């Protein structure tokens, strides 16, 4: 390892609100999560959905002139979602975040067949 330049931006400092990054979450329904910035400084925020499959999934993030970056994610199947966030390069003491993503009350789905056939003459 090395080092030399001082840090600028402090992680510590920033602040991660929504229901997308809330301690529970809903599988199906879209959150949207934002993280707010008062002292922390300048830095880039980015965000890694973490599937309880064992692959990454898909992040938007959208910066605003108000130092606060929109994200937003779907929940295919629940399980436990790990979400990394880093300001400026720098993991928040809040990294990783434990999601749960639960299917919510009990529901019964329901599933037919749908009949199929091709098209074409006959032409015999």
């Amino acid at each position: 390892g090395s080092s030399g330049s001082s840090g600028t931006g402090d992680a510590s400092k920033c602040l991660a609100t929504g229901p997308g990054i809330a301690s529970t979450v809903k599988t199906g329904e879209e959150v949207g999560f934002v993280v707010d910035a008062k002292t922390a400084g300048k830095g880039k925020v980015t965000c890694t959905v973490l599937t309880p499959d064992g692959t990454e999934a898909e992040a938007d993030v959208i910066e605003n002139e108000d130092g606060t970056y929109d994200i937003f994610y779907t929940a295919a199947k629940p399980g436990t979602y790990v979400i990394y966030v880093r300001f400026g390069g720098v993991d928040i003491p809040n990294s990783p975040f434990t999601v749960m993503a639960t299917d919510g009350e009990v529901t019964a789905v329901e599933e037919a067949p749908v009949n199929a056939c091709p098209s074409g003459p006959s032409s015999g």
